[PDB]
């Protein structure tokens, strides 16, 4: 009873952090009625031959291809499509060779066929390129070569097991790619968009939050979650960016987005926000230490210091707005020219010798924070840069 | 012709570096010939009733089963037996059901309860828990329900459908793990442990060529890519390990490694040499910058920077040692009090002024160095620690 309330509640938030779960768990059930329904009740005639000799088959096909993405579910279908495809065309010709070839050496003949076709599959999906994109294809192929060769027919049935195997494949990926795109889309490129301008919008978060809380029993740990596990929830969604790319990139053209989209951009300007990432972690390190500087120490730094973190935060905000609306947007270079003016001041604040007064291990903290917020202004200039391009690439509207 | 030549040395440099991919390509063949003789020649009797019924199953099972690592297929494997072992009962009571309510509600009713089903299967393969584990055990779940609810056999034709196909999952599945295990094994318990003393090794060579290269055509690039790229294979290594770990979880005690071996450790001190690439990789940067300082400002910071880098170099690499040969080891214990006593020296020499006569922007490159040497000397005690406790979890043997 203890245990039944422990996963109800975890249902309760796994859908409530997501509700296209609870959409998505009803499109597959609605694909699988659908599918099973036309093998059944068969509308238009009574097919034979290959239509309605195998339907096991297109169930199989539907529960497999079906993914939570479009992508997802576009990249299993075609792959499984033209392997299937190839497959049966190789698997007719093996029979024909092998039945030609004699008629007691035909076992021995086809299953050497099979072992040497699994043994240079196997070898091709360790090729990166093949990896990245149709290793299930690979496998699709090893299958249906296998299925076909090894079965116990001849030279008709063959020909029409191997047709059955394509029409039944052909009709459970189209039954899913219909339903997947035209009930309620999940498109990964909108998927990585957003995930993009969210981890602006955190970087953004935290820049303010330290022009603040640089110079200050529950609510230190409210603020310790607060700062701490944004920034950590950057760090570790390098493999999302990357894996929401490679679904978005099998997706067709929708609404804004054009057909040509940059999404290896998009993962270039996740791997910058990622530099940023690790020279905010080396603040927060310092900031939760327990060597701290006595406080006028850094205020006789606090101005160029908060000028400096609040307008690379500014900048960062509103990189977000642009990239959130999909517009081409200036704001960025006003508050990125702020920070560099910030940092031509601190640079003539230090030759005036205001550290000459202090404690070298003291000078070792702060000159630590003020090269890594140095670092940190200049990144954003390169990630403005880059999102500027990422704008025209994708040839955003021109409103502003 | 010319893309030929592309192919073939692609596939000569893949094979190059690592031939069990080889050794692996000639396994998957051998186990599909295993299978398919086992259903083709039937050795001990003409099996009749379940045995001989479906062989296509096991040859689709021993292929998408097998995996290059031994955790890897053990896990698709169990998932796919146990999966078909539940969705087998679920589907024999789901025909009991709907012959027992009515004759021509019948279809309606299985379909009904597949699309239930379903649904279900496909929301709960969002948990967190389920997908790091068993999401393929949910997929096999579904699949078997289908196909054993959408048949259009009976009473006794379906009893003989589930054994069937509870029968050949076990015999394909076994005849993967037979061959996996007992030809040529690939542990990934012993890839993630050669993993980890890799990293180590890369990291102490940075330290070394630090302390030497601090303070100097094509040469130039040849010892850039032998620094960047070194450190730059150790940021994007989380996933692999965190791979490697999922997989070496399902295998068997095998040598050295106990029944019990802890993986979770292992992603840990993973972790923190993540952090310690983090600082080297903000080093790296400073270093390969234009604006350099001269070079005898930072000769008079010359001899603790060394003693520090170095020491910590040989920290990581001891630790390297002891952990490609299993031994408990107290080399860097001392190896890491050096680098104690080297920052100590450090903090001493700070406080008699000898940077006094310098201009401050060189000043913050040089605290910037200085910071990042004492973060990576403490990260290194921490690491020192950390695999300590790795050696006692793992009960190592006592020799050294
Ligand atoms: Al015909
Ligand atoms: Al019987």
């Amino acid at each position: 009873m203890e245990k039944v309330r422990e996963i109800v509640r975890e249902g309760i938030r796994v859908g409530n952090e997501d509700p296209r779960r609870i959409i998505h768990a009803f499109k597959v059930g609605l694909a699988l009625v659908l599918v099973s329904s036309f093998y059944y009740y068969q509308p238009f005639g009574p097919f034979t031959d290959y239509f309605g000799i195998n339907a096991m088959w297109a169930v199989a096909t539907v529960v497999v291809v079906f993914e939570f993405s479009v992508g997802a579910t576009l990249g299993k279908g075609l792959n499984r499509g033209v392997a299937t495809l190839v497959a049966g065309g190789l698997g007719i010709g093996a029979h024909q060779l092998a039945r030609l070839s004699g008629a007691t050496v035909e076992p021995i003949l086809l299953v050497m066929l099979v072992f040497v076709q699994a043994a240079l599959s196997t070898f091709v999906r360790f090729f990166p390129w093949v990896k990245t994109k149709f290793d299930y294809g690979i496998l699709i192929f090893i299958l249906t070569f296998a299925l076909i060769s090894l079965s116990g027919f001849r030279d008709e049935e063959i020909m029409d097991l191997a047709e059955s195997r394509l029409s039944t494949v052909v009709i459970g990926g189209v039954s899913c790619i219909l339903i997947s795109i035209f009930v309620c889309p999940v498109w990964a490129g909108q998927d990585l968009h957003s995930l993009l301008a969210s981890n602006f919008d955190t970087l953004s978060h935290f820049l303010q939050d330290f022009g603040d809380e640089y110079f200050e029993d529950y609510k230190v740990v409210e603020k310790r979650k607060k700062n701490l596990e944004r920034y950590k929830s950057v760090l570790d969604s390098k493999s999302d960016e990357e894996a929401l790319a490679n679904y978005a990139e099998w997706e067709p053209p929708h609404g804004q987005f054009r057909f040509r989209h940059p999404w290896k951009q998009y993962v270039a300007v996740g791997a910058l926000l990622r530099q940023c990432a690790y020279r905010i972690d080396a603040l927060n390190s310092y900031i939760n230490s327990d060597f701290q500087i006595p406080v006028d120490i850094k205020k006789k730094l606090e101005t160029p210091l908060r000028r400096m973190s609040s307008e690379s935060g500014n900048s960062m905000k509103e990189m977000s707005i642009s990239l959130k609306q999909m517009i081409k947007s200036s704001s960025s270079d006003i508050h990125v020219s702020n920070s560099q003016a910030a940092c031509k001041s601190l640079s003539t604040l230090l030759k005036s010798g205001i550290l000459n007064d202090v404690e070298p291990l003291q000078m070792i903290s702060l000159m630590t924070t003020v090269s890594m917020l140095i670092d940190i202004v200049n990144l954003t200039e390169k990630i403005s840069e880059s999102v500027h391009e990422l704008a025209s690439a994708a040839r955003f509207k021109n409103k502003m």
